[PDB]
């Protein structure tokens, strides 16, 4: 069809995107695939490099031993965009670089050797938000190390500028990572890489906003997930939505260079709950989570589910499960039952969620979506179908507006709809 979205210049937030037509919630708006991509640090050998699904067994690249892959097809078909890193992560092993050098590496490849990608329509890298002139003193530093990695990960086959875009400034080019970078989740919700996405990277952030995106392998759809009017902006949350507005704050200043003046940031709007219980205990709690969530990205569950249920279940004082940070131990604890097949357990974590997700994700949103359907899975395959039921029909009312056809979860949870309605059929 036509574009339901265009490009525009807002009054206060550089450029934006805007709707063409009035667009109603699960409405697909764009899709996506990525200008370059990665596998993200936890995830490297244990998903594929290209489709960036799991796998009992992974196949390495031959020549660098770092690229992973599900089948030959996914190796093959990677080899053109994997090529000219081979000899850069094979050059330069046992380092590894940061994801944010990979994916750079791999910009400038698709920059110089293919064709004008798709995922550049309505934006290109080029025209990418650096803020430079808000970057401070200690980012710049850190940028300038950036640089200096990429020279040294690149140097087999980046030497000097003639092997970069005309006038490419790495310093600007990292600048640009660092605010446009999308982090891609797996259907699971867990995190599996980052890519960058320059037509998508229009949409500006909000604290409530009218938009979402979801991931299906490296391809992004955009959604509505409210009523947009002709001309109004389109939005998406930036940030994990268990989050203080003070956590929002620093995020939205240190990544992105700016300020929300917001109806919830100006009201603290859920910051009280969020924080209910000792602060004590909700302090450790948060340092607790460094680790466990260090281990969960890299696919550790015994020692996440060790670490948890010595929150959960401590001798000691407890939290409220509406508290962000118990919450956030749910849900890993949860994650963590279910890819070890501890499944009643998975269930009893699962369900604590459940309250404080309706709170935290309002209207339709991905996060609440998928979570709600992980439960009511699990209550399917337990016999309990009124329950579940209940849940997968609420996981669908979200899920058709934040996934939708066009994503194979949906699939997924139709089966899960079509089977728990025949057991109630016959009971
Ligand atoms: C909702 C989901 C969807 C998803 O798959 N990824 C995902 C991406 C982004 C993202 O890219 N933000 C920056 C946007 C660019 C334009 C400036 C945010 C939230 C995400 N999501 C999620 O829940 N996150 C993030 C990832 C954490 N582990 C926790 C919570
Ligand atoms: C992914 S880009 C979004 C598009 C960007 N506005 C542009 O002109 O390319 C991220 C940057 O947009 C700006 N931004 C996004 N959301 C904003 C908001 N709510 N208020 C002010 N600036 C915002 C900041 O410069 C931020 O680092
Ligand atoms: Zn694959
Ligand atoms: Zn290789
Ligand atoms: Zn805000």
């Amino acid at each position: 069809e036509p574009l339901k979205v265009e490009k525009f210049a807002t009054a206060n937030r550089g450029n934006g995107l805007r709707a063409v037509t009035p667009l109603r919630p699960g409405e697909l708006l764009f899709r996506s695939d990525p200008l370059a991509y990665t596998v993200c640090k936890g995830s490297r050998g244990v998903v594929c490099d290209r489709c960036l699904l799991g796998k009992e067994k992974l196949m390495r690249c031959s020549q660098c031993r770092v690229a992973k892959y599900c089948s030959a097809k996914c190796q093959k078909k990677a080899w053109p965009d994997h090529k000219r890193e081979c000899k850069c992560l094979k050059s330069c092993k046992p380092r590894y670089p940061p994801d944010s050098v990979r994916l750079l590496g791999r910009v400038v490849f698709k920059l110089m050797d293919g064709a004008p990608s798709e995922s550049e329509k309505l934006y290109s890298f080029y025209d990418l938000e650096s803020n430079i002139n808000k970057l401070t003193e200690d980012r710049k530093e850190g940028l300038r190390q950036l640089v200096m990695t990429f020279q040294h990960f690149m140097r087999e086959e980046i030497q000097d500028a003639s092997q970069l875009p005309p006038a490419f400034d790495l310093f600007e080019a990292f600048a640009k990572v660092i605010c446009n970078s999308f982090t891609i989740c797996n259907a699971e919700m867990q995190e599996v890489g980052v890519g960058l996405y320059p037509s998508i990277s229009l949409l500006n952030h909000s604290c409530d906003p009218n938009c979402s995106i979801v991931f299906n392998g490296p391809h992004l759809l955009l959604r509505a997930v409210r009523d947009i009017e002709v001309g109004e902006e389109l939005t998406i949350c930036y940030l994990d939505m268990l989050m203080t507005s003070e956590e929002r704050r620093k995020q939205l200043r240190d990544q992105y260079c700016f300020e929300c003046d917001c109806f919830r940031c100006q009201t603290q709007d859920k910051d009280a709950d969020m924080l209910t219980g000792d602060e004590q205990v909700w302090k450790e709690v948060q340092e607790s989570l460094k680790k466990i969530e260090e281990l969960k990205a890299h696919w550790k569950w015994e020692q996440v589910l060790a670490m948890c249920q010595a929150i959960i279940s401590s001798n000691s004082e407890r939290l409220p499960d509406i508290n962000i940070y118990q919450l956030k131990v749910l849900d890993c604890a949860m994650d963590a039952c279910i890819n070890l097949g501890l499944l009643e357990e998975a269930l009893f974590y699962g369900t604590r969620t459940m309250e404080p997700y309706r709170i935290f994700f309002p209207g339709s949103h991905p996060v609440r979506g998928v979570q709600v359907m992980k439960v009511g899975k699990l209550q399917l395959h337990q016999g309990m179908f009124p329950q579940a039921m209940k849940n997968l029909r609420l996981a669908f009312d979200i899920m058709r507006v934040t996934h939708g056809r066009e994503h194979s979860l949906i699939e997924d949870l139709i089966l899960l709809l079509e089977e728990c309605d025949a057991n109630i059929r016959a009971s």
